């Protein structure tokens, strides 16, 4: 099984560039609103400790250069919502898809359309880590790139990119401008908390292995959810939620392997290792495939 | 550093559904021609051992149902070029990109847009293996999905999907209908030649590991090109040519690590193994990033 992004075309048609002075980044053009990171209004020097309310007071509509390719879209209104700017423009995007703004949970995956100067450059799958970072691939000028899922031609936007942490991982907001995690948009030294392994996704990957015939690791034991959660944390695995149990439902039904039975199989893998054996050809337990990713890739 | 695909929107606008009898697959709609695998004209019994020229002479234009979204396109002509069928339609694709048909070489990479019933489903990066298979994610109905590279508005189509081998790897043609590898479009179990590892790509990926702050595998040894190639061939790695050494030039200059110094690193890696350590989070030596892939992503 492979990491597979959603086709990016519906989002590509919504990418624009936003320039303030000499600072350019990307924006998301939906209907007659362009969404973008608010630090576009910062000069290099203002990014250490910016006062965004004060910086925005000095800006008018005419200070914002919004372009779709080289075609200017005139800004007729602006406001700030948390860490994002909303620039109302005079043209409704004719390629606006059916869309939603959603806030995802750690463990959930999404496709990222990496953009520079409003031009799409690449697409790849990311998982939100439990420490609310993503392991992305972003360069200078990538801010305003978005992450999304597509469900039946409806695009659910979940991520907008703002910053890189000193460990090389990345941090950003939802499309209402609220950061994932304890991060802020200031060019200050920030540290991601210690990360953990996404337990629900490892279990999804064990089900994927079982579906394909690799089931040596199935054992004869079961566990309670609470006992599993307490042992999992000793191995720096995330605890399972009730929602996690429910989204494993379809895979449990397909294989006939109860969710808590698979938890006991995983627990034995953590307490004893894999004893030189592999699962789906890998000696490592993969944790960036969700139960939906497994179902979507097998269907 | 992630496996990154090209944005797929320009190709999405070209995918259509092609039905003949009870067989359905995807087609690529460029200008007024639809390109699709020729086995669409085959029934179940036909597939087992088809005589394609004999099967195609007995087909009429109206035997082909081409659908672009909900709208049927009328077939007004049809010819066969090797394993690809060219259906002339009465409507030109209004969103035909600037495009070229190219045949790639083993070791080169491309993006795959996986499609079902003419609708795009996922996008991911593949490399043409030295044995001319690709390790894809394809299911029933995915034939006619295409692989491509994008260079400044120009889409270079290099692959069209036709089948899955018993080992689970995949085989297909260029857009002139010629298979990559010794394969045929017949429903029969076929084996590929013994595969080898793409050495120039492993070296590019090791440079990506260093660009991203990982150096544990480096050493103070050096090696000649020929002495490296002796060990490489012993481990079923493809030979490294002087052209490969040149293509790695920019990556060596960026890191200050001479290519033959990185070859000594890989030689030690091959002879000792990874000792259960990881490089860019991988327990295996990755060979599906070309030097260009690394440069584009890392700069
Ligand atoms: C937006 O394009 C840019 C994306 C960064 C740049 C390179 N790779 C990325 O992910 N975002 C920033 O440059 C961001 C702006 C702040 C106002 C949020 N600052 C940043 O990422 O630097 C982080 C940093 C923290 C502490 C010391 C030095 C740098
Ligand atoms: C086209 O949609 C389909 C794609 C395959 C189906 C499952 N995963 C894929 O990638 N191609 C075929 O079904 C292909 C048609 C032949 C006429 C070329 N046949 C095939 O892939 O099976 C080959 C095979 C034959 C005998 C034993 C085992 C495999």
């Amino acid at each position: 099984f492979r990491k597979m992004a959603f086709p990016s075309g519906k989002v590509e048609s919504c990418m624009v560039q936003v320039t303030c002075g000499t600072t350019t980044l990307n924006g998301l053009w939906l209907d007659d609103v362009v969404y973008c990171p608010r630090h576009v209004i910062c000069t290099s020097e203002d990014m250490l400790n910016p006062n965004y309310e004060d910086l925005l007071i000095r800006k008018s509509n005419h200070n914002f250069l919004v372009q779709a390719g080289n075609v200017q879209l005139r800004v007729i209104g602006h406001s700030m919502q948390n860490c994002v700017l909303k620039l109302k423009v005079d043209t409704a995007n004719p390629k606006t898809p059916k869309y939603k703004f959603v806030r995802i949970q750690p463990g959930q995956t999404f496709s990222v359309l990496a953009c520079y100067n409003g031009s799409p450059s690449g697409v790849y799958q990311c998982a939100m880590r439990p420490n609310f970072t993503i392991k992305g691939s972003f360069l200078n000028g990538s801010c305003g790139s978005v992450g999304f899922n597509i469900d039946y031609d409806c695009v659910s936007f979940c991520y907008m990119h703002h910053m890189e942490l000193p460990t090389g991982v990345h941090a950003g907001t939802d499309l209402e401008g609220n950061f994932y995690g304890p991060f802020v948009d200031r060019q200050t030294a920030q540290a991601a908390g210690t990360d953990t392994t996404i337990t629900v996704n490892v279990l999804a990957w064990l089900y994927a292995a079982v579906i394909n015939g690799d089931r040596w690791f199935l054992n004869r034991f079961t566990t309670t959810l609470n006992d599993f959660n307490l042992v999992a944390m000793k191995y720096n695995y995330e605890p399972l939620t009730q929602d996690h149990v429910d989204i494993l439902g379809p895979l449990s039904a397909q294989t006939g392997i109860a969710v808590l039975d698979m938890c006991a199989s995983l627990k034995e893998l953590l307490q004893n290792g894999m004893n030189g054996r592999t699962i789906l050809g890998s000696a490592l337990l993969e944790d960036e495939f969700t139960p939906f990713d497994v179902v979507r890739q097998c269907s």
